[PDB]
């Protein structure tokens, strides 16, 4: 296998399943299903009762084997009730595993000394870049490949085993059984497919409602649609007596061993000889989550392989309306914007749910085109891990989509009129275990978010016209936390300058993306005004650099004179040139124009120290959490937006890559066991990685700020697309080597970098490493494609651009497009700053090599 | 040099528990973190403390400075969602490694670390001294740093304890500002011969969640920051280390917050912006509710000196809201008879240990003021128990074990029902889950295992059976197994357990035994034979003697047919019964127990015994779910178990009882799980052994069995390994024993921690037996005999306990030697191996007698 092996003893590790605003259920490096997080909400750690696959082997004239198909666990096994009934985590299970992991593509191995089969599975959910529905199924394919490598045929069966999720309340009478409704279960065939199709008797509008299916287009099929429901777990006896005895299943002809409550469980005011219950009635009184097994049986030949598929789909359609997070209270809103709830009502619904209103849905659509699904997926692996970039740039690129993936992001239906009618895009910072983090779709963290805009721009743009229309007031004030999406006031605090002016450099990548003039025109009064906004509200000493007291991402302000600040405010400046100039705003572009080149100035006379960009203040300890002349890991992020948007360089090249240079010096760690911090922990021990901040030649403040000691991978990232730009590839690949080792497994899992929560936004900056290294450049106005890759050579890469994606391969002579998805229509194709190609097009399945003379 | 063996820093589930009976608890990891902060009378692993921490400040005479917490390093996952919080103080550095080595109720951890320019080892223990439940349940523990400076140049060591309050919290809301619904505070403090950090908080005093802490010295060479700076960030803490790594000094802080108004993101929305700043009171008002301060001991070492920074960590949470409040006795499960008093007596029921200490500075001094007696019981405790012969597996089942009898699991009430009279009643839970209670009602089939405090804490077991006899008993003899009426509220509505009821009777017996007190028998009396004659009259429908058809027990089931779990605990209550009549002059009842006694054990043998062991004789082991049939229950001969432990040998021919405990480690000893089959909860797996609850070696098993049979309980490990101690069968005592021990020795689970329905499981108190097995130990109060029978042969030295007296007794076949520790002993005769030692022994504490065995 091409991916690294993760063995199943490293227990942080969890590959997601799921898309795109669907929720998720992981796969640990066992083969096990956990952190089953479908309802809106995180909620990892939360754990399926008798949830698995299990396999039975019946080799012919031989004894059978009957295991879980799980590698056995190991770790802490002191659970305070012991493991519990309902995780059998006491049958038997395969000795080994290993997870072999490229995002969104997973294959776990597993060993075992008896089995007499070996097994493996391979799982996924589709992702089709730039087709944010066809990423976005809630769904996943589970298709355990079994071979036979003995001398007589083994009749195999591999059975899924599965509890629907839904319907869980707080303990009180209104949730018997901590169950505020009743699941059902039952067999089913239509649609193209079978098995079993879970739902609940919540009502259709409540937030718990949802639905779930376990389902093959195998016709060799065996079935237990509902296991026995009794007070102890005679359900689950039941199952493996049926499974172990012969390897097949058959309906329960009781759903119920109880006839009435008796001993511990009786009623103290039941009349003793009461009627009879019906089943119903007993069932009635009885657990209310329900299980079903789906087995798949094949009789395998000596040397026969053979795959074993299943999918796993569910549908939670409705949120509440509103973030219902820690930030935004109800008592935390300003007054003057229309409060739209009350008439929307308290629901709004899952955009994937317009197509996909039940889990049923969702897996007949994901089996019916499961070859065009898997084959665009598929391409999509080979392309991201099968070209020339560095295994660690590749695994920091193509793990970190998993964020994107994740519970951290959502995409509402149609939530206010006032967008009109279609998906937005939505997201918390990340998500803690069992809620969300930082609602609002953070404008200074979510700034730092690269991969969204390259794999699902649309998704970008839908939520830049929220924070345009909704979100930006007349004097050009955005708020970094929105509101407006759910139809509720404003949030009261005021604008961020690093929020502020990173939105609109992202204005100017997602227009330089897509191309779409009228995208940009509707947003350009707003998008003006806060730029404008820039220059006037925070420049106290008309001196063109911003100033004094603003708010950014380390959620305090900075004082004095600084590059956070300015260099952003610089390259927001000459992006917005580059729109105003092309809108034919000619006072704007004039007036940008001539204020970017006097910042540029003012930045390399003032901020500038002959060596990296700090901040200048009469005393650093004047005010709480400052830097003064400490390095900035930061400083330089208005140049990450900068060399991403196809702007260059901002500032003298050689003082760029001096303080490129400066922060890696001084701030890159190889080693933490010495580091003295009062911070959050996200790095530690002999782990290295990138500080916010570091003080090499003193003036450390007594009370820096608050996260100064800590690292982000974000900014771990945003600085490694910078060192790649600048050309500075080996610090580069040794910021993204160090940081990724974090999360090799061994402490932390790869598809999950963490700040303030699980699945963190700014892990997202992580796109531009591909952008960095190919020097992919699109301009979507210019219909122009370059490459620019920083290390010289034989090349091959993904690249996107709106209208299609694929590979570009790179030779002496040549270089090739290959599409596989859309269509591109370029009217320039250029490498390395050279004319290679005029007029190219080419459409999905399309392979084109021109010549480079 | 250390006897215990060494567990590493990187054995995370291992927590060391300090604190007393009934006080609560906070642990010690193998990294030396303090974790598992649960003083509030309820579990709570896993709660972090903030900003709770020891550290060191090493200051090398013309050297660079260290300083560090006072912690080996994390090494396990480091995937925590919002990373490691400010207030756990993560990314401070930490030491490379340590070995924690425990003999409960002491702990050592031997810290290793390449560039601290000392050593550093943590001492640290809450007193246990036997017999005496009080002075055993100080809500207090002693921390004790000992710093070694083995280089060639002086260090000016300062060795800080952090420490948060604990008090305060409440459920998320708007009077749970930042999650606390009152305010804390604490200060400086020296009275009473210490000093140190005394915390409070602005609750009620009679709210549930009131209490105190305090963390002081008796070291007159302090330095103090008193209290952290309170800041909408963590200022305090930056500020802290700031102090500290600057000099190894510390000093109380001019500014108590560096807020002047709140402003930026924790601006009011409707604040006027120009507002002038609010004084610092106003400005704490408005600020988080947790108070720190910071406790250091500061003394220079010469180059080979070695000196010890000694500090106290005290708490109280006084109050317990009245009630369960657990999750099986509702108020839907309420039997109508026995009328409610609870309205009547009032919201709260007081923690014992609240009556003698008002608080915790009032717990600290004590144990201060009292610690060398208070040390030496313990550490003369410590060396009969894990000093002695017994194998080191054996000393750790029975020591380690401890734990949970002064964990959560347990407390002691003051006077909680005018029904008991005034005075302190000892109730339990089963267990302890994390964050609650496991099972309430100090459940009898569970508690009925439990041995451990009947031997070291008599008082606590003799207040239980009182609430059992006088409370949960009615007229007809039928006995609750879990106990609601203590509190004053009507019974459960839940019948009888054969094994809860039976093995009542039994504890009654061994209680009694204990204590030689007639009259606390007496009391109890008329309650507990009615209990006895119960079991033949109401389980019993053939009228052959043996009880038979539907009986709940331990499994949460019930057995139907005629089997052995029932039949040998009440042949095994009908023979203590004979005893306890035959003493009261219930001379009649002794007669009839006795013959019916006799007759029960003939039955048995002709109808349960197979030839090899005894079982479950049924029409059809189907008819019924949760039956065994032929199978080989593991608790077939706890009845037995009883019998040994109480002086009344064996119930059956020694033969059988032999084959049958045989039977039970052939047939249900597993050394590996891998190829186990279990749809049931899991306390053993993969690459464990353990004694399953039932097995099939000849078939026979039911489709649906008891709900428990292919679990592995440490209690019935250890009742079963007593029992193979008395029968001879040592080597499978102790291979049931090493094999038990080795799922909680670290590597998995906690060696002070064995689990079942809850951590700190009551059942895990039936390893107190090993003690007993092992020595033969046999005291008998109302005859004033003391004997010992040890089942290994040669030289032996044991831990003993006594109604009067504890101590030491070393064995050889030329003498036997009685070390008397605590209280007194007044032998008519002391035995070893059937014969007369010596007549008439007199030993007060601190004496010893060694008396020359007959050639
Ligand atoms: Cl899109
Ligand atoms: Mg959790
Ligand atoms: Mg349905
Ligand atoms: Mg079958
Ligand atoms: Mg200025
Ligand atoms: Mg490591
Ligand atoms: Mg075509
Ligand atoms: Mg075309
Ligand atoms: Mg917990
Ligand atoms: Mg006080
Ligand atoms: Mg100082
Ligand atoms: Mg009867
Ligand atoms: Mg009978
Ligand atoms: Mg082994
Ligand atoms: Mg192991
Ligand atoms: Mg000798």
């Amino acid at each position: 296998r091409r991916a690294r092996r993760i063995p199943h003893t490293a227990e942080s590790v969890a590959f997601p399943l799921g898309g795109i605003g669907t929720g998720n259920v992981s796969l640990g490096a066992r083969g096990e299903l956990r952190d089953w997080e479908f309802e809106n909400l995180p909620d990892k750690g939360r754990l399926n009762p008798r949830s698995f696959f299990a396999i039975h082997a019946a080799p012919q004239g031989g004894p059978s084997a009957t295991r879980v198909l799980e590698a056995r666990s190991s770790g802490r096994h002191d659970r305070d009730a012991g493991y519990g009934f309902d995780e059998l985590a006491g049958l038997p299970r395969l000795d080994s595993a290993g997870l072999h992991g490229e995002y969104p593509v997973v294959d776990i191995d597993f060993t075992d000394a008896t089995l007499p089969v070996t097994v493996s599975l391979h799982a996924f959910t589709p992702l089709v870049p730039l087709d944010a529905d066809a990423s976005g199924i809630p769904a996943a394919v589970l298709r355990y490949r079994v071979v036979n490598p003995g001398d007589a045929p083994v009749t195999v069966t591999v059975v899924g085993s599965m509890s629907h999720t839904a319907g869980r309340g707080a303990p009180g009478p209104d949730a018997p059984w901590g169950m505020r409704g009743t699941q059902s279960v039952r067999w089913r065939e239509s649609d193209g497919i079978r098995g079993l199709d879970f739902d609940i008797d919540l009502d259709h509008d409540d937030p718990g409602y949802g639905t779930m299916s376990l389902t093959t287009t195998d016709s060799s099929t065996t079935v237990k649609p509902q296991w026995v429901t009794s007070y102890w777990p005679d359900g689950a006896r039941l199952f493996w007596n049926d499974l172990a005895d012969d390897g097949l299943l058959a309906p329960e002809a009781r759903l119920t061993l109880e006839d009435k409550p008796r001993g511990l469980f009786a009623e103290r005011d039941a009349d003793p000889d009461a009627p009879a219950l019906t089943e119903e009635q007993m069932l009635a009184k009885l657990p209310r989550v329900r299980t079903g097994s789906l087995g798949i049986v094949h009789t395998l030949a000596p040397g026969e392989e053979r795959d074993f598929e299943f999918v796993l789909a569910w549908s939670f359609p409705n949120r509440r309306r509103g973030w219902h997070g820690h930030i935004i209270f109800d008592d935390a809103l300003e007054d003057g914007a229309p409060d739209l709830r009350d008439e929307l009502g308290p629901i709004v619904r899952n955009h994937y749910a317009v197509r996909w209103p039940d889990a049923w849905a969702a897996a007949a659509q994901l089996h019916r085109d499961l070859p065009a699904l898997e084959g665009a997926t598929d391409a999509f692996v080979e392309e991201l891990y099968g070209g020339s970039l560095d295994p660690v740039l590749a695994d920091a690129v193509g793990a970190n989509i998993a964020a994107l993936r994740s519970t951290t992001c959502f995409v509402l239906e149609s939530p206010t009129p006032e967008l009109g009618d279609g998906p937005v895009f939505a997201a918390w910072e990340g998500s803690f275990d069992h809620g969300g983090s930082c609602e609002g779709t953070c404008t200074h963290v979510w700034s730092y978010a690269q991969t969204a805009a390259w794999l699902f721009p649309g998704l970008e743009r839908s939520a830049r016209r929220a924070e345009y229309l909704l979100e930006t007031d007349e004097s050009g004030a955005q708020k970094f936390r929105g509101n407006r999406i759910f139809g509720a006031p404003r949030w009261f605090i005021g604008p961020a300058v690093d929020g502020q002016l990173g939105t609109f450099l992202r204005l100017h990548r997602e227009w330089r993306f897509c191309g779409d003039d009228e995208f940009l025109r509707e947003l350009w009064p707003a998008a003006a005004r806060t730029l404008d906004y820039a220059a006037r509200e925070w420049d106290h000493d008309g001196d063109g650099l911003l100033d004094g007291e603003m708010h950014n991402t380390y959620d305090i302000e900075f004082h004095g004179v600084e590059p956070l600040s300015n260099i952003i405010h610089l390259a927001a400046l000459r992006a917005g040139v580059r729109m105003a100039g092309h809108l034919g705003d000619t006072a704007r572009a004039q007036e940008w124009a001539l204020r970017a080149d006097h910042v540029a100035a003012a930045i390399e006379g003032v901020l500038w120290n002959g060596e990296y960009y700090r901040q200048v203040i009469d005393d650093v300890d004047a005010h709480r959490y400052q830097y003064g002349d400490g390095v900035l890991s930061d400083q330089l992020l208005g140049q990450f937006h900068a060399f991403l948007g196809g702007l260059g360089y901002l500032l003298p090249e050689a003082h760029v890559r001096s303080a490129l240079d400066a922060i890696v010096q001084h701030n890159h760690r190889g080693d933490l066991r010495d580091h003295e911090s009062t911070q959050r922990v996200y790095a530690l021990n002999d782990e290295g990685g990138l500080l916010l901040a570091s003080w090499p030649e003193g003036g450390r403040p007594a009370l820096p700020f608050v996260y100064a000691d800590e690292v982000w991978t974000g900014i771990e990232h945003q600085v490694a697309v910078s060192l790649l730009f600048a050309g500075r590839y080996d610090d580069a690949l040794r910021i993204e080597r160090t940081l990724r080792a974090r999360y090799d497994g061994a402490h932390r899992s790869p598809w999950n970098e963490i700040e303030c929560g699980n699945h963190y936004a700014r892990s997202l900056a992580s796109w531009g490493l591909l952008i960095g290294a190919s020097g992919a450049q699109w301009d979507a106005g210019a219909r122009t494609l370059s490459f620019d890759p920083v290390l010289p050579g034989d090349a091959r890469f993904l690249f996107t651009t709106a209208t299609g994606w694929g590979g570009v391969e790179i030779g002496d002579d040549v270089i090739t497009l290959r599409l596989h998805g859309g269509a591109l229509d370029l009217d320039e194709l250029r490498l390395r700053g050279e004319v290679a190609g005029r007029g190219i097009h080419l459409d999905a399945g399309e392979t084109r090599t021109l010549t480079l003379t």
